[PDB]
């Protein structure tokens, strides 16, 4: 079980190396370019930079997130050909700097969505919430503008995603993974990488915007496009936790095979199609947190694993869930959680 | 389970309270009058006032630690009388405010003892060692000189204390904790409170001075002194643990009915006589915590329990171990021990 925590490297993120290595237990971190665009090249050159920096403080890079997956390849244009073939090749130069780990998503226009991002608590710390009531009366748009900080320079950068994925339907989408995946994920085992797909959160359709992965309908799914361990999937308890109609425990269970990477994060439900994110322990939110570790051990799982979003607490600057407090908390209990489950 | 966390109140504590409650699964703390001095009776403003502080910010007062043993009791002056009577003054204050339990110590003249108290890890965190080799080399006066941070005055105070305590010895001892013991019991069933001694660190011999609540045989000794609940044994893991003899899983399973209050600390060996503090997590140290908590469930111990001394972590300006960081990251992880324990 490689303990992992998500690094925004030596850039905007706020949160010293030489913090995070001190947190007990951590084996390594997950790095991502900031810098890159969807579409990009990433060059061996910040590949090893990226990976350098976090050597230097004695952690390991387990793998990198955030990969570019450029609107092409996705809604399906013409011009996937060439993004599919930039991104083999960035999987080229992973594979040559070593990192074997790549989590990715196949989301639509919205990468993550909230409508308040500023919920306080009891305990008084600010956490983000997503209200399905609050999402209705909402344009589309005004969404837009939100995960994105009046804006005019960028209404058009969402007017314009909107019209391309216009008319994609589910089972589209599902064939622009399938192209995308059978063209990916043969470079991935020659470079020896296995890719991990991130659900969606909320786990359910937004705006009429199609999305696939939100349960082990899908999941299961994603699976068939290529029958390979490279062709994974990340296990973001909190993201397909927020629709209890979702069996998380049975799922992992069900395709913990293929289980690259897991989110470690408990949510809770502050009403009905509207929930928040809260601390990792089951006490806090609505996830029984032991059950679901007791489901990992079952399926034999011993990859990397990370925290994910927790909240802002202990008066610091960070946006909720990005903090390192919360986080290294998170990254602890769990292994308590860990430790004790194993311990059988 | 009540998980604790050990406060100095409004005072010292640079520690704010409203940071302490924003600790996942904390369900109260354990404080402490630093004001008041050995042998002084705590007044129920002071208890009431302290009660409430901590009550402001949604957190119970589990119970109350550093208490009054004066020095005439341990070493059995004739004053005894007068301060055992003023301890059980206070034992009625406590009782009255609600206070249910209550920690203390029978140390002779050391309250705590290190060599190296800001010790230099390969996570480049501090930590408090103590090495017997250095205990050795070096005068009775020097620790205390140390652990009270030249001053010529101070000198005389040790002198003193060395003269009060000499000819004293672990019987000797160990009368005196039941002749106060015998006249603080009774008070504490009827007040409706309990006791739990703390065991010495190192649970060993330094300079020659007496020490009783070291071990296992020892430990029993204590409630055999009076056979009640209220005479209990607040274990400290650490403590006990330095000494690699100690069973301490085989001593919580035997003396484990009797536990009023556990400190979970880990500790890492680091020589013969030589250890240092570090995180919580197994990883980390040299206790096995998956098999300490279990211990712990197996006797159904379900009272306070606080992650106690940790490190100097993320240029944290508190001293090693009085820190807010690594005590929390503690907090949590003991929780996942035991969450993931009863877990069947």
């Amino acid at each position: 079980m490689k303990w992992g925590f998500r690094w925004y490297g030596a850039a905007g993120d706020a949160i010293p190396l030489k913090h995070i290595r001190q947190i007990p237990g951590i084996t390594g971190v997950v790095g991502t370019l900031l810098n890159k665009l969807p579409g990009d090249v990433w060059t061996v050159a910040e590949i090893q930079a990226l990976k350098q920096s976090v050597e230097q403080e004695g952690l390991a890079l387990l793998g990198i997130e955030s990969v570019a997956i450029h609107d092409a390849i996705k809604a399906g244009t013409d011009q996937r050909d060439h993004y599919i073939d930039n991104y083999r090749q960035t999987l080229r130069n992973l594979g040559k700097c070593g990192i074997s780990l790549v989590c990715y998503s196949f989301k639509p226009i919205f990468g993550w969505a909230k409508t308040d991002l500023a919920y306080e608590n009891e305990d008084g710390s600010l956490s983000l919430l997503f209200d399905q009531a609050v999402v209705e009366n909402m344009q589309p748009e005004d969404m837009y503008q939100l995960i994105h900080s009046w804006e005019e320079e960028r209404l058009q950068q969402f007017q314009e995603l909107k019209a391309m994925y216009a008319g994609v339907t589910e089972e589209d989408l599902v064939e622009n993974l399938r192209y995308f995946l059978e063209r990916v994920i043969p470079v991935c085992e020659e470079e020896n990488i296995k890719m991990g797909i991130h659900p969606d959160d909320p786990p359910w359709e937004i705006f009429g915007l199609p999305r696939i992965t939100k349960n082990l309908a899908d999941l299961k799914r994603i699976l068939s496009l290529v029958d390979s361990p490279a062709n994974g999937i990340t296990f973001c308890t909190g993201s397909l936790g927020a629709d209890p109609t979702n069996d998380l425990p049975t799922m992992i269970r069900e395709i913990g095979h293929r289980i690259n990477f897991v989110h470690f994060r408990n949510v809770k439900y502050l009403g009905e199609h509207r929930f928040e994110e809260t601390a990792h322990p089951s006490v806090a939110g609505s996830l029984d947190m032991a059950e679901l570790m007791q489901a990992l051990v079952d399926v034999g799982y011993e990859g990397v694993i990370r925290p994910d979003h927790g909240r802002a607490i202990w008066d610091e600057k960070a946006m909720p869930g990005y903090g390192l407090y919360d986080r290294a908390m998170g990254l602890t209990y769990i292994q308590g959680l860990y430790e004790a489950t194993k311990a059988k």
